[PDB]
């Protein structure tokens, strides 16, 4: 059957996973998608000429551990670390995000992207050099992404793809 790539998007309330999401699936930008809603979806794409179909999990509402985050942590194959530009406690939140991940996989080495959003905004507050410092640190690509433009939302799926790629 068709190749299949198994995506999480995890961070903070509010720096756009959702929007993100509804962008690659739909190209559209959503001003308004409830917080609570925690589902997959699903697209099929061609990257450097492979047809895939993603299974991406948009992580959301407060009550962590359920069916379906807990399959998808267990099991999912590449991790999008999302932050705000504009959010400096989403972007101090990363750390914690990717150490679970390190966890649920008892490894070091987890394909994952930092994607630091809302790059249209005028009300910057985590520097371009505290992003590419984290992401150095981690040994992980990052992306700047808006979803409000759509500008890198290809990019930093592709690339997360590509990472998978490289680890299996
Ligand atoms: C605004 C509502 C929303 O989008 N979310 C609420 C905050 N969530 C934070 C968050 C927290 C954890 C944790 C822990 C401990 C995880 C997580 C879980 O639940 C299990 C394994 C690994 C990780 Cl990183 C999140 F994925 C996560 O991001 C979702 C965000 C959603
Ligand atoms: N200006 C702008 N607003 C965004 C961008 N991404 C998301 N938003 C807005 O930020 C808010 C939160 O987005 P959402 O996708 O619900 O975040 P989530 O809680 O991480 O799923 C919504 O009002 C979105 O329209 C972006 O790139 N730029
Ligand atoms: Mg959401």
């Amino acid at each position: 059957g068709m190749t299949e790539y198994k995506l999480v998007v995890v961070g903070a309330c509010g720096v756009g996973k959702s929007a993100l999401t509804i962008q690659l699936i739909q190209n559209h930008f959503v001003d308004e998608y409830d917080p609570t809603i925690e589902d997959s979806y699903r697209k099929q794409v061609v990257i450097d000429g492979e047809t895939s179909l993603l299974d991406i999990l948009d992580t959301a509402g407060q009550e962590e551990y359920s069916a379906m985050r807990d399959q998808y942590m267990r099991t999912g194959e590449g991790f999008l670390l999302v932050f705000a530009i504009n959010n400096t406690k989403s972007f101090e939140d990363i750390h914690h995000y990717r150490e679970q991940i390190k966890r649920v996989k008892d490894s070091e080495d987890v394909p994952m992207v930092l994607v630091g959003n809302k790059s249209d905004l005028p009300s910057r507050t985590v520097d371009t050099k505290q992003a590419q410092d984290l992401a150095r640190s981690y040994g992980i690509p990052f992306i700047e992404t808006s979803a409000k433009t759509r500008q890198r939302v290809d990019d930093a799926f592709y690339t997360l793809v590509r990472e998978i790629r490289k680890h299996k």
